[PDB]
């Protein structure tokens, strides 16, 4: 009864470079036969003043994007080759393949998410 079509052992945490875990994903690479993006994130609510990453790199562009059950109620700074940004839910940055980078959570409620949508198959 695995079904082809559906993948219900997530999230896969990889190794990533910058991370002091591994990366929560729930599209990669070699999913489905083969797909042309990955993505990974999470649910913030307990990451409010707590990064995830270092600043750090990939070889592909990134969309990060930041939702909240209630507008406006997450935020995150993003870090991009060393000037702050700050988004507000929702919102949508992208970050040039290359760039340093990283996120933190400043607000977050229950079900505020934050995925990284990285534009290929390569890390
Ligand atoms: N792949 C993302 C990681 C990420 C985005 N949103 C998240 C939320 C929780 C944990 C990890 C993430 C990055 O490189 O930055
Ligand atoms: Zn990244």
């Amino acid at each position: 009864p695995a079904d082809p079509e559906i993948v219900e052992g997530l999230p896969i945490p990889l190794a990533v470079a910058g991370h002091h875990q591994p990366a929560p994903f729930y599209l990669t690479a070699d999913m489905f036969g083969g797909l042309p993006v990955q993505l990974a994130g999470g649910e913030l609510s307990t990451l409010v003043g707590k990064p995830v990453a270092a600043p750090h790199t990939h070889p592909v562009d990134e969309l990060y994007l930041l939702v909240s059950p209630n507008k406006g109620g997450a935020r995150i700074e993003v870090q991009l080759d060393g000037r702050r940004h700050e988004l507000l839910s929702p919102a949508v940055m992208r970050i040039p393949a290359g760039s340093e980078h990283c996120f933190l959570t400043l607000e977050a409620e229950v079900g505020s998410y934050c995925f990284g949508i990285l534009l290929g198959d390569r890390l």
